[PDB]
């Protein structure tokens, strides 16, 4: 008997039953539903399907219960063991990459600039593929760790990310279809900031004006996480000042 | 956009989010939860897990919305293509089988005895295993089709079933563990009655006094589905009169 598992899991069970009754779900519908979720399970989409309708709500929760630079949903594509960089992120030399630059400061919720903070960054190849997770792509690519200096400053040069769709061929995709939504997410860059003394801050940031920023199939775009459009020497720039609490 | 999928699926999504907020589920809990359900998916327990907390409620629904001999949850172990029998069900000759006898009538909700109704029956080997689904067991065993005669009567001789537990080694088992329930179901026999003119009636029936009839881990035992204890010549007897609607 786990007090909390039994509080939260129970609350859900009790709550879904109600719907099963009120909406008057038939024997034949119930099968159709269960048959669906086994496909979802079969398709290894179990976590995905959850992430879409839920994870975004769970951020809205944490953002209420804490003081930090705006949080965002984490996403499936984070891999630990990213290489530390001065630096520049390792990216492919190819024509279709556009330079992106990321500057800023990591600091405490009490205001003190933190040094030796590790900023873990990952983002999509121009195709929408993440490294080491897609199509024979090296893991040291499009991933890296940034470490704030004596002033709590970090700067990194990298290629631009792109919007990508969650897998659209499966049960989740269509299910969104029936729900009048789509499979597309706006382009974003992934940050996880952890200082050995503080609570981890995981977030992603989008680009003002980018496609899908209005309609994110997951709901996890929020005004703060939209960066203004600023170029320097024809190089898109993100200036992000993180605040981790603790 | 499927009007109903979007009504019922939506209602659930909206309803689970509330819990995620109210109970104040953390980022770290959410993972733990999602991590759980992928195990459930990994363990091919996706349907099971649902059947336990839900399917029993879905009967309570149908039993409200229709006129029939009491319905019951279907269960995973029904296989179509059961052999028609006069008859007797094919069972193993072994010592530990106790004779069980099943008599009765199938009839319409308007009262007319139906003839040529097909009563599909399946039940557990003395071990708790179902045929063709367990341990190299022939499918013509512990399964059969009964066909009501000119009077709408059916009778079949068969071996006794036994209580069995839903798979207890996996994520569902323990999850019930945390919820203060168990893995055990009381002994029951499975009937599906379909006449080519009428709505299928699927139900199972338990034995008065049998273990677990009070505590069914799934909730799907109900007073009607408890048969009284009656022996004839030292042979347990079930007298069941089905009423299919339409
Ligand atoms: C194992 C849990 C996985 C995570 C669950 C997702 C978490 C939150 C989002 C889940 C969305 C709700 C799942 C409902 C899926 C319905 C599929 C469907 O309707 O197929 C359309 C279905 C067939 O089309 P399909 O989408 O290709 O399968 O439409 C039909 O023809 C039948 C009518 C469907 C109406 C059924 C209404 C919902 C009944 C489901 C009962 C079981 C719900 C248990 C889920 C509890 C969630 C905690
Ligand atoms: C894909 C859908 C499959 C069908 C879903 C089942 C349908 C109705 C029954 C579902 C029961 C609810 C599932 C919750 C499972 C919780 C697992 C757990 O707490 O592990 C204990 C977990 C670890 O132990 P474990 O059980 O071995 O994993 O306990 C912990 O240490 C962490 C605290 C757990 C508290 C989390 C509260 C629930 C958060 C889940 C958020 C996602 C819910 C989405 C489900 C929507 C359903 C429609
Ligand atoms: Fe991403
Ligand atoms: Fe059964
Ligand atoms: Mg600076
Ligand atoms: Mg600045
Ligand atoms: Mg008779
Ligand atoms: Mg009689």
């Amino acid at each position: 008997m786990d007090k909390r598992v039994a509080e939260v899991a129970g609350a859900i069970v009790e709550a879904v039953r109600k719907i099963l009754l009120d909406k008057r779900v038939t024997e034949a519908e119930y099968r159709a539903g269960v048959d669906y979720l086994t496909e979802v399970a079969q398709t290894r989409e179990t976590a995905l399907l959850l992430d879409v309708f839920l994870n975004s709500t769970i951020i809205e929760g944490k953002a209420q219960r804490s003081r930090t630079s705006a949080p965002a949903i984490q996403g499936p594509y984070f891999l630990e063991g990213a290489p530390v960089v001065e630096g520049v992120l390792k990216t492919y030399d190819t024509d279709d990459h556009k330079p992106l630059i990321i500057r800023g400061t990591v600091r405490s919720d009490t205001g003190e600039l933190l040094a030796g903070a590790v900023i873990d960054v990952w983002h999509s190849t121009p195709d929408g593929l993440y490294s080491g997770i897609h199509d024979n792509i090296p893991v040291d690519y499009y991933r890296g760790k940034l470490v704030t200096d004596s002033q709590g400053n970090y700067r990194v040069r990298t290629t631009m990310p792109v919007p990508y769709q969650i897998p659209y061929e499966g049960p989740t995709g269509r299910l969104l279809g029936h729900l009048g939504s789509h499979t597309w997410r706006p382009a974003h860059v992934h940050f996880k900031v952890r200082k050995d003394g503080f609570e981890p801050l995981t977030t992603q940031y989008y680009f003002e004006g980018g496609k899908w920023v209005d309609d994110d199939c997951c709901h996890g775009v929020t005004p703060d996480l939209i960066t203004p459009e600023t170029i320097e020497d024809g190089v898109r720039v993100m200036t992000l000042d993180f605040v981790i609490e603790r």
